[PDB]
Parts: C-alpha cells; structure tokens; sequence
C-alpha cells in the first residue's frame, strides 16, 4: 500500500496473508474454512495465515494452516486478468473471534463514489522498494467504469473496477495482490492489477467480486 496508514493490529480481521516460505499474496477470510484470493496469486504448497499483525513476529493471535485445496476460476485469463479470483479450502476449520472473523459476501455490486477500505503488506513506495512488516490500510472510493475505461483503454472488463486517486499518490502495489476491498462491510474487491502503482492517472484494478458470489457459493457448497 502506497500512501496509506498502519491499520493497527487485528484491525482488519478478514485479511490472512498467503505464506510459501514468505509473504506473496493476500486473500480474504469468508468464512471458517475459505479464502479467497487472485488467481494470479496461484501456487503449490500454500500456508494460510490468519490474524497476523507483523509478519515476521509471533505476537500471539495468529492461526497458521495449511491449504489442503486450490479453484482458480474457470475462465481466468492470466494475459489479460480477466476473472482474476481463486478459492482456497483450508486443511481446518480456523477459529473465529474479534480478531479473525470472515467477511461477508455482497449481495448487491458497490457504485462508483463508495469509501472502500484496502489493506496489505504489499510495496510502500511508488519509486523504489520499500516491505513494512505491519499491515497497512488505505481507504480510497470505487471510480466510475467510464473514468476507469478511459484510464485503461481496451483493457477493463465487466468483471474489474477501479478503485483510488487519479491525481496518484495512493494505491495498491506488488504483494497487496489477492487481498481485499471491503466498502460498507462487505467483500467488494480484490487487489488485482495496475500500472506501477500510484501513478497519475494510473489508479488500481480490482476484481469485482459481486459477479462471482454464485461461483463462489455454489464451489463452496459442493468441496
Ligand atoms: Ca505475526
């Protein structure tokens, strides 16, 4: 996250990070036994970890377990992002509580103008590199499809949406990927692509989740 905050710790108790050896990926807790991510976040050998704060100090809340199943869409398209979301099935169940609690899915698509919430431990700088070991927050509105359109000429979707400044600064960036944006406490996006991050007229790319919630229920229901 450029120009965000530090959420502060189990503030954002939806948010796990995506562990294979080290931090790759974020992803969203949506219920005791599912993540959902990016699909271009797919890989082998995932560990999940809930609850974290700083990712590289036991502090006491976390739960770490280990995927025993991957689903990355069925019509994910890795050259253009389009349908850039997976599912991941936990080994067991987490333990939920004021700390790690799943998100809910939306009913309803979110509309250009809505305040949404990002969060990771994604790169803090839009020049450079710079890695925090605490979760970082940004709160950023839902741009309209046309001023993302125009951003982007011949690359968005129906299934994507852009979400931040156009005049730069804040954003998402490399290692925020899969992880979430939640607008009036439901799972709205997930942090999906951009180019570089918090350019001008560059803002973020997210997946947009109220398209896949029958997918999504229905894979639930049947693994
Ligand atoms: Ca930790």
């Amino acid at each position: 996250i450029v120009g965000g905050y530090t959420c502060g710790a189990n503030t954002v108790p939806y948010q796990v990070s995506l562990n294979s050896g080290y931090h790759f990926c974020g992803g969203s807790l949506i219920n005791s036994q599912w993540v959902v991510s990016a699909a271009h976040c797919y890989k082998s050998g995932i560990q999940v970890r809930l609850g974290e704060d700083n990712i590289n100090v036991v502090e006491g809340n976390e739960q770490f377990i280990s995927a025993s199943k991957s689903i990355v869409h069925p019509s994910y398209n890795s050259n253009t992002l389009n349908n850039d979301i997976m599912l991941i099935k936990l080994k067991s169940a987490a333990s939920l509580n004021s700390r790690v609690a799943s998100i809910s899915l939306p009913t309803s698509c979110a509309s250009a103008g809505t305040q949404c919430l990002i969060s990771g431990w994604g790169n803090t700088k839009s020049s450079g590199t710079s890695y925090p070991d605490v979760l970082k927050c940004l709160k950023a509105p839902i741009l309209s499809d046309s001023s993302c359109k125009s951003a982007y000429p011949g690359q968005i979707t129906s299934n994507m949406f852009c979400a931040g400044y156009l005049e730069g600064g804040k954003d998402s960036c490399q290692g925020d990927s899969g992880g979430p944006v939640v607008c009036s406490g439901k799972l709205q996006g997930i942090v999906s692509w951009g180019s570089g991050c918090a350019q001008k007229n560059k803002p973020g790319v997210y997946t947009k989740v109220c398209n896949y919630v029958s997918w999504i229920k229905q894979t639930i229901a049947s693994n």
